[PDB]
């Protein structure tokens, strides 16, 4: 469970504080502190985009498990008739 | 869908202000900033609800696999029988 979600969420109401405080909040510490949650965001975004390439791999690679069990359910079927 | 790359840049804007490189830090400045985070949250999110299938999918590669080796055994004890 990656909290990055929220944390960029929390960088997010705090980014939303500073715009409707007219840049008040714009401290060094904050901007770093809404900087770092943003990093942990980004890296945990890209390591997802990587991740959903795989998913239409898997989706493939249960189409070959389908056909191969199937050949084997045709040739288990036509022994079983004979 | 490109929300990586908007928060990459947005990452790259705010660094800018931090450093003092020239990057502007108006409020229309900080509001594009927030909007890059808007649509890269709206995207982390929808990735995180759909790497739950990747679980999912290597469960049915599990489970095709094992009735393949079940299907093998069967059809050995079948073509003995088919010598009958």
């Amino acid at each position: 469970m990656s909290d990055a979600s929220d944390m960029l969420a929390a960088a997010l109401e705090q980014m939303d504080g500073i715009i409707a405080g007219s840049g008040s909040g714009s401290s060094p510490m904050h901007l770093q502190h809404i900087r770092e949650q943003m990093a942990i965001a980004l890296k945990r975004l890209k390591e997802l985009e990587e991740q959903v390439r795989t998913i239409p791999v898997l989706q493939v690679k249960i189409s070959v498990l389908q056909e191969e069990k199937r050949q084997l359910v045709s040739q288990l079927k036509n022994q079983r008739a004979a």
